[PDB]
DNA sequence: TTGACTCTCTTAAGAGAGTCA
DNA sequence: TTGACTCTCTTAAGAGAGTCA
C-alpha cells in the first residue's frame, strides 16, 4: 500500500501541476446583496490537460501517477484529500465545488463532504446571505431565488385540506 | 386524453380516489423555531391502491385510465396539473411534493416546477425561516442545516489564493 | 510510465412503457 | 376494462476501470 509520505508525494506533484493551470478570475455573488472575487485554477477544455490527468467524461476527469510499477490513479479533485476519511454517517464523501466551477481544481475551492451536503450548497443563501454550512460556502449557490414554479398547490372540489 | 372535458374528468376522477386514501398527520419544521401540521392523503403501502393506481417502483406509482377504449397513463402525481405546460424554459416540469412525502398523494401539497426547484426545496430553511420560494414551501426542507462536512478547503503549499 | 481516448456506475429527486391475468 | 406486477430511463451533483502504443 502507498506510505503517508507516498500519498503526501502524490498531492504535492498533484498541487504543482494544477497551480500551473490558468487561474480565472471571477466575480460572484456572497448574498445580501454583496459581491466577491473567486480566482479558479481550470482545467484545458481538451488535451493535454496536465501531466498526469485524463478526461473520462464531459466534466470528468482523473489523476494517475505510478509508484513503485503500479499505476494508481484517483477521480481528479478527489486528490486533496486523500488523506481523509473516505466517509462519514455512512455516506460515501465526495468533492464539493465552493466555487460551483467543473473544471476548476483550486483546492482552496474544494471540500469533501456527503453528495446530500454537497448538492445543497446550490440553493445555498451565502456567505453574506445566511449561509449555515459550518464549512462555510464561498459564494450564493447559482440556484438560490425565488424559482420558476409553473403551477401551485389546488384542487379542483374540496375532497382536502391541507 | 386529448378534450379538456376529458382531462376535466381525469381529474375530477383521481381527487375522489385519493381523497379517499388515509389522512396521517404530520407535525413539521416550519423555520424559526416553529412547528406545523400537515395532513397527507397516503397512498396505500401495498395492493389495492386505488381505483386506477398502479405501483411501478419501491416508491413510484402510476394512474390508469380506458378513455375512447384506448388506456391513457401518467405518472400518479403528474395529474393534477394535466392541463399545465409539461416544460418552463426548456426543462421538464415534475410533481414536487412540498410535504417531501412520496406516498402523499394530497394535490395541496403538491406543485409543478422544474427538477432543480423540486430537489431545492430539500435544504430551503422553511416559511417561518427564510423561504425565498414564489410558490412558498409547505416546511423547512429535511436536509436543511450545518452539514457534516469531512474536511475543507486546504493546500500544503503555497501555490493558490482563494 | 505516460497520454488520450473508451466504457459503465452512484444518488435521490423525478419519469415512460411492457407482461400477464 | 381493471389490477398487479415487470423493466429501464432522466437529471446534475458526483465516481471506478479498460485499451493501446
Ligand atoms: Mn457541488
Ligand atoms: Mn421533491
Ligand atoms: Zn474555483
Ligand atoms: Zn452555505
Ligand atoms: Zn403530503
Ligand atoms: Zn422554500
Amino acid at each position: 500500500a502507498l506510505t503517508n509520505a507516498q500519498i503526501l508525494a502524490v498531492i504535492d506533484s498533484w498541487e504543482e501541476t494544477v497551480g500551473q493551470f490558468p487561474v480565472i478570475t471571477h466575480h460572484v455573488p456572497l448574498g445580501g446583496g454583496l459581491q466577491g472575487t473567486l480566482h479558479c485554477y481550470e482545467i484545458p477544455l481538451a488535451a493535454p490537460y496536465g501531466v498526469g490527468f485524463a478526461k473520462n467524461g464531459p466534466t470528468r476527469w482523473q489523476y494517475k501517477r505510478t509508484i513503485n510499477q503500479v499505476v494508481h490513479r484517483w477521480g481528479s479533485h478527489t486528490v486533496p484529500f486523500l488523506l481523509e476519511p473516505d466517509n462519514i454517517n455512512g455516506k460515501t464523501c465526495t468533492a464539493s465545488h465552493l466555487c460551483h466551477n467543473t473544471r476548476c481544481h483550486n483546492p482552496l475551492h474544494l471540500c469533501w463532504e456527503s453528495l446530500d451536503d454537497n448538492k445543497g450548497r446550490n440553493w445555498c443563501p451565502g456567505p453574506n446571505g445566511g449561509c449555515v454550512h459550518a464549512v462555510v460556502c464561498l459564494r450564493q449557490g447559482p440556484l438560490y431565488g425565488p424559482g420558476a414554479t409553473v403551477a401551485g398547490p389546488q384542487q379542483r372540489g374540496s375532497h382536502f385540506v391541507v
